[PDB]
């Protein structure tokens, strides 16, 4: 027999993954089993057994009375619906003293709360002929030689489930208002990196099986994505630094040509000689190409990759993404300034904007907090909170956190949408064009949109930051262009402020 | 947006797996899209629409209409039915010349062969954000980093596709007669170890991916088994070398008592005073018990392990399974000496079976045969003959012959079923009993066997071997204890012999 499988359990101390004893029904169906015997070891009346057992599997009467009739053959399985039985299943069958009909038992890997954080946890696959347990995806491939046994190690993760619930709960109501793609959420704790909940959609079902398989790809790791204005914070930051940015400065919006190309602002137009600050509030795209004409685009490269992008996180997960800064010609180094053409990760983005709450450190991201045997005690890993780089200063944190807020509190804000009632918002929206996967170019249509938001509350001294993204909503997206990610970020970010204690305003 | 995915090359150059262009259909519903056109844009006569297209994707037409009436959205597709569209199922649907209606073309993993040595070549996985392809078990995931890219390298196998057409026809009428739990079948070359052919059952389609993932061990090299009657050439062997088995001397057979429990005999009773040379044609226990005495303990657990058991070949898939000689007690080493409590991978019985045909040297087996990029030229990776070990003299490796050649071929076999027509073949027998994966026996049952046939032809200077294991039949259990895989070795054997030019007499 196999040894026990390891446990996954969240940050306090609850299973998401154990080995559970199920049961397998088997009928002996063959007279030459009760030949010698004084009671029936066989199945006498296949339509009372069928009739009977009809009662506790999902399998109709006539189906288990065809099954029990098969011919040359000892004994009969009743596939699916025949295993996986609970331990009252088994009590509820055996009561019936039906001759010829066992139980025999089997183990499973169980997922307590079903579809959740599926994604990062993965799932294991049994091989029926050993027992033999092998993870496929996530924590559980990541892991397999220790959780994998006289018993395996156990994998504690930095999980907190009743925040992860917030996150599952959002995301439902995300697709079925919007039908997206793609979508995901991660709550990252502001002052130590670690994940305190993430999910994506479309995802899968690690205790059914369902839909597993149809994307392989983490989110969180896997994935890349041109961020969009969200990546603006990081163009703001470099042009603090070197003196190119002044909140009051005046500057020419509207359009700049590159390349013969016409890159404009939003709305086309502008709005004439506008300070600096208000450009931003404004995610004014001709702001972000001044300041990298200020600062230089062969500083503005070097300042993208010591924010960490273009370069793996170097987590913990299988398969890390890596991005890359998108900086061939002028008009890739254009549009890389607003979130195009640049390509990130979701978790690369969590490890820049930890700077602006750090004093200009980069945190590591990290969500596996131990792996530990629970016989022997012994502790072959513990995570830590961990600098991944330190690119600015305080003070240009502190004045990229300023800029933060008047995005989402200015009254010349078009982010009021993320507003939480009670409690202090701030960060940075995003709304990005999205490659056409095969054709070039971009994908068209009346909002074909990547749109995102990097927050975080309390703002100045947060407690976590949620950074949620929705590609290419294909009901509502209208609404998606106007609202972006408010309807998962504000029921996330307030549900988890008040778990975490924080009072409101 | 993603480079093309590397081929897997068979040894002749016939594609098994490689990157093709497929469609999807998508459907325009929103008036809007025709506002300033002469001609509509979008989908006017949804009835029609569903009809016509009802006719070239599997949906029924309320369906398609149903789809189609999709409010707040502006296209719509269909779901799986309407994605993985042929080059003809596009050109018919453009002859209709519908409005709103396109092909999407997209990337897709193709696999010529359909089922094919599908556990062995595995299956790549689509992200359909990206497109991006990943292995997800077999060569397509253990040479994963080499085949994504640019453009991907190729990597090109052993198999021998004419061979593999073979293996796959005789294990789908083992399965049809026997239904058996588990199955697999393997080719090698006997001079140079390379795996002509490989395939078990069940097993999964990578084209459609239908039973992917409900068995994910490779039988060849991560599956085990307690081989039976196999494992007693390499007792022989041993014997030989040690001088303990003489094929003239006389034995007492019948049972012999260990630890308190009787071993005997298959026939319960034995044959009396009987040769060795005999002993062995008949598969008696307590000759491989009387030799192991002979030679001792300590010495026999050392010999199996010079013939490699125990320990992984190396080879190049993943996560190859070690096995484990069972030696904690006496019963353990005497069950050991015929192929009961130790544990074996099939590629460590062929890895070990090749020692007779080279002189005493074991040939490592492998299947993998360049790693290259057909761009730059350049050749990562060569495979080779390779000795794994010369653990007998070539006097012993004659003598192993010699009592192979029985095995079949005396008067008194036991194995005529084996005999091909015009060939001369040569092997040994095994039925074994097969552990209960729950629980702590072997599993129960009128004949709960693994029946298996280690055999190579022509006898003496072989040009193949063909070892073939079938566990557990449901069906027809009886037969199968009296031909084991007979059914499947003489096809794969003959077809195979024939297809190498070997003459029949
Ligand atoms: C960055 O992603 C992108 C530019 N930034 C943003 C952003 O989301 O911050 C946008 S979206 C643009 C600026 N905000 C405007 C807005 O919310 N307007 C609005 C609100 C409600 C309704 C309507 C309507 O009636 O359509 C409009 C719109 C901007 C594209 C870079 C890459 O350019
Ligand atoms: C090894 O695996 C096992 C012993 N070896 C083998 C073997 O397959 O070589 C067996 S099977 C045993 C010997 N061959 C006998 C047989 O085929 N008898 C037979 C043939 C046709 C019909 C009948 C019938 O009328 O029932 C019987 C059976 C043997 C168990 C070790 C582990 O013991």
């Amino acid at each position: 027999q196999q040894p026990e499988r390891g446990k996954i359990y969240d940050r306090n101390g609850k299973v998401l993954a154990e080995d559970v004893e199920r049961y397998k029904l088997v009928a002996v169906i063959d007279k030459k089993a009760s030949a010698n015997s004084k009671k029936p070891r066989h199945v006498v009346d296949k339509k009372e057994t069928a009739k009977k057992l009809s009662t506790v599997i999902d399998m109709k009467p006539e189906e288990i009375e065809k099954r029990l009739s098969q011919k040359k053959a000892f004994q009969i399985e009743f596939g699916r619906k025949g295993t996986n039985l609970t331990y009252q299943d088994k009590l509820k069958i055996e009561k019936m003293n039906l001759p010829g009909i066992s139980l025999l038992p089997e183990t499973e890997r169980f997922y307590p709360n079903g579809n959740f954080a599926s994604h990062l946890i993965g799932r294991a696959q049994k091989n029926p002929d050993t027992g033999e347990l092998k993870g496929a995806l996530g924590v559980e491939k990541i892991f397999d030689s220790y959780l994998s046994g006289k018993r395996g190690d156990d994998v504690h993760l930095t999980i907190d489930s009743n925040i992860q619930v917030f996150v599952e709960e959002a995301l439902d109501g995300m697709v079925e208002r919007y039908q997206p793609k793609d979508l995901f959420a991660v709550v990252m704790d502001a002052k130590t990196g670690e994940i305190l909940a993430y999910s994506q959609r479309p995802t899968f079902n690690p205790e059914t099986g369902k839909d597993f398989g149809k994307k392989w790809a983490n989110d969180l790791y896997q994935n890349t994505y041109e961020p969009g204005s969200t990546f603006k914070s990081y163009g703001l930051a470099a042009a603090i630094q070197e003196g190119a940015f002044d909140p009051d400065k005046k500057y020419k919006s509207g359009h700049r040509d590159i390349m013969g190309s016409r890159i404009s602002d939003w709305n086309r137009v502008g709005w004439g000689e506008i300070p600096m600050s208000l450009g931003f509030t404004y995610s004014s795209n001709t702001l972000m190409m001044h300041l990298q004409d200020l600062v230089g685009a062969d500083k503005m490269k070097s300042w993208y990759e010591r924010f960490g992008f273009g370069k793996s996180t170097k987590g913990m997960f299988d398969g890390e993404a890596p991005g890359q800064i998108g900086w061939s010609n002028e008009l890739q180094q254009k549009t890389s300034s607003f979130g195009q053409s640049t390509t990130v990760t979701p978790v690369q983005m969590l490890q820049a904007q930890s700077a602006f709450f750090n004093d200009g450190n980069m945190l590591k991201p990290w969500f596996v907090n131990s792996v530990e045997n629970p016989v022997s005690k012994r502790q072959f890993y513990k995570g830590q909170k961990q600098i991944a780089g330190k690119p600015i200063t305080k003070d240009t944190a502190e004045k990229v956190e300023k800029q933060l807020d008047l995005v989402v509190n200015s009254k010349k804000s078009h982010a009021a949408n993320y507003r939480i009632d009670g409690y202090e918002v701030e960060g940075k929206t995003g709304t990005a064009q999205v490659a056409a996967p095969n054709g070039g170019g971009y994908v068209k249509g009346p909002n074909p949109y990547f749109v995102s938001f990097m927050g975080d509350a309390p703002k100045k001294n947060p407690k976590v930051i949620v950074y949620a993204g929705m590609s290419l909503a294909q009901k509502n997206d209208q609404e998606a262009y106007e609202l972006g990610v408010s309807k998962a970020f504000k029921p996330i970010m307030e549900n988890t402020l008040k778990y975490l204690n924080v009072g409101k305003s």
